[PDB]
């Protein structure tokens, strides 16, 4: 259903900005083994993430309901637009500078931020 798919994505999402938070901590601490591990891991829920958006999105498309539709098309094309800050990210991981790695770890965080908005809203319109 569009309610299950919605908390089930949900979810993922509240995991996803909590291994967010968490690697912004290590990176800060200095602790950069801790940060390899929480970027693999954003990978994974990434796909986890992406399954469960598409899943939504077919759903609310066939029931028509118009206010969730443009919301969850925000979101997605959010999500989707993102993944090039991500990539950058990990470059910035992979070349050793942390310069970089701080720059879009705050930028990533203005983008969360935003689609965390942008969900609460979903959750009024279904």
């Amino acid at each position: 259903s569009i309610k299950s798919e919605f908390a089930e994505g949900a979810a993922v999402f509240v995991e996803g900005v909590a291994v967010f938070l968490t690697m912004m901590a290590a990176f800060q601490n200095g602790d950069k083994e801790a940060v390899a591990q929480y970027l693999a891991r954003g990978a994974s829920l990434y796909t986890r993430h992406e399954e469960l958006l598409n899943r939504l999105l077919q759903k609310l498309r066939r029931e028509g309901n118009k206010e969730a539709v443009t919301l969850m098309n925000e979101f997605t094309a959010t999500f989707q637009t993102g993944k090039s800050l991500a990539n950058a990210l990990i470059a910035a991981f992979k070349n050793g500078d942390d310069d970089s790695f701080e720059s879009y770890l705050q930028a990533i965080w203005k983008v969360i931020a935003k689609m965390a908005t942008i969900l609460d809203q979903i959750a009024k319109a279904i």
